[PDB]
C-alpha cells in the first residue's frame, strides 16, 4: 500500500496519518510535494521485538524529489510510530497497525 510524503497542498503529513495493514504487507512510502522528506520509526513507540534500524532510512537520507521510494515490510504485530526526521517538530509523524 503507498504511504504519500507530503500534502497536495504543501502540508507536513504523512498521507495516510493513520491505517492498519496485515503483518508483511509492503508500505510503499512515496514522496509527493513540500520536501525534503525520509521515514524512520521510533525506538520508543514499536511493538516489544522490533529493531528499528532495519525499517529506518538514515537521518542524513533526505528525499528531494517528486517519486522517490522508500519501502519496508513489518513482520510483528502492534502499533508503530513513523516519523520524518526534518519535520518531526512541525507533527509530520503517523502510525500503522500491523494485524
Ligand atoms: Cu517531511
Amino acid at each position: 500500500v503507498d504511504v504519500l510524503l507530503g500534502a497536495d497542498d504543501g502540508s507536513l503529513a504523512f498521507v495516510p496519518s493513520e491505517f492498519s495493514v496485515p503483518a508483511g504487507e509492503k508500505i510503499v512510502f512515496k514522496n509527493n510535494a513540500g520536501f525534503p522528506h525520509n521515514v524512520l520509526f521510533d525506538e520508543d513507540a514499536v511493538p516489544s521485538g522490533v529493531d528499528v534500524s532495519k525499517i529506518s532510512m538514515s537521518e542524513e537520507d533526505l528525499l528531494n524529489a517528486k517519486g522517490e521510494t522508500f519501502e519496508v515490510a513489518l513482520s510483528d504485530k502492534g502499533e508503530y510510530t513513523f516519523y520524518c526526521s526534518p519535520h518531526q517538530g512541525a507533527g509530520m509523524v503517523g502510525k500503522v497497525i500491523v494485524n
